[PDB]
């Protein structure tokens, strides 16, 4: 309970169906335009929204000022929650990821090594060369879900350039929000996440604004591990609207598995009868993405057994070490927007 509200309207609103929701997630901006390029493999956001009923937005929001911008990287996906669910799944394994691998100590010359990667292209795997700053780099870019293709395409090249390959020849660089970076990381009130993450795959992790940079070192193998226990670390959320005859000041609740229901009372008052008042709840339903098995579950809750559905219960985050070693303080952030 947290005693301007309810929130007014006027705009007639059409229909107040909870089945009608929106997810937010969190996806990293440097990817943006390759999840936009029309690849012609029917993979792209527009190809999903079109197959999957959806609205998706990526945002492209310039903000400045004391705090950042909590939604600097949040894309949305809008329609029935039976779509909006499978738009989930098809954003993350058709989303692109980037590795760099370590040129130094190659013993070929490099200029034949470019030769090579010029004459024998890959369809799933673009590779780039880049220096930084005054070492050379391999760019080797994937979908997620050709993870296996990259990957070969990766170990392929080691055996080739060491005709013992060092271990900590690859570097990953992930952009996450740097308003999250309590929530991820950790805060002076927590346990220090990354340290975990570490220990468990063999990764070296350092970190020092909007994006905050979080760099992963290691094998190849390991650093797709840490990419994604980090990424089951990364916030996500599903607003809806709810009429008060449909359920089963600002409304908070937490059960014990991590999941955050919040309701903000608000009302729609016409304009053109000056009658009719219809109230109405505006939910939100938080938790860490790893867990979103347990978010549908507690939306199921919400919703009145006359709409007779089930949650869909995704399995894509079953393997988790957030499951059972995560500190529960972390799933109880009651101010984020």
């Amino acid at each position: 309970h947290i005693h301007g509200l309810p929130l007014p309207s006027n705009i007639p609103m059409i229909e107040i169906n909870p089945t009608r929701v929106t997810l937010n997630m969190e996806f990293e901006s440097q990817y943006y335009s390759l999840m936009t390029s029309d690849n012609g493999d029917h993979e792209n956001v527009a190809s999903i929204m079109a197959e999957t009923n959806t609205l998706i937005q990526l945002p492209d929001r310039s903000v400045g000022g004391t705090t950042p911008d909590p939604f600097a990287q949040q894309v949305t996906i809008t329609g029935y929650f039976g779509d909006v669910d499978r738009a989930r799944m098809l954003m993350r394994r058709n989303c692109h990821f980037t590795v760099f691998m370590a040129l130094s100590k190659m013993k070929m010359p490099l200029h034949e090594l470019q030769a090579h990667v010029r004459q024998n292209p890959i369809q799933n795997v673009e590779m780039s060369f880049v220096d930084a700053p005054v070492t050379t780099y391999l760019r080797i870019t994937a979908r997620e879900k050709n993870q296996h293709e990259l990957i070969e395409a990766a170990k392929r090249l080691n055996e080739i350039l060491f005709r013992p390959a060092p271990e900590n020849n690859f570097t990953l660089h992930f952009t996450l929000s740097t308003y999250y970076v309590d929530q991820v990381l950790g805060s002076s009130s927590t346990a220090q996440l990354m340290p975990v993450i570490e220990r468990e795959t063999t990764t070296i992790i350092s970190y020092p604004g909007n994006i905050y940079e979080i760099k992963v070192v290691g094998n190849i193998d390991n650093v797709l591990k840490a990419r994604r226990y980090i990424m089951d670390l990364l916030p996500i959320s599903m607003c809806f609207n709810i009429k008060n005859t449909d359920m089963a000041n600002i409304h908070m609740i937490i059960d014990e598995s991590g999941i955050i229901l919040k309701m903000t009372p608000s009302v729609y008052e016409p304009a053109d009868l000056l009658s009719g008042e219809v109230p109405l709840n505006c939910a939100s339903l938080r938790s860490k993405e790893f867990n979103i098995k347990k978010l549908y579950t507690a939306y199921q809750k919400v919703l009145s057994k006359k709409f007779d559905f089930i949650a869909p219960q995704p399995n894509d985050y079953d393997n988790s070490i957030w499951h059972h070693s995560l500190p529960a303080n972390f799933l109880k952030n009651f101010n984020m927007p």
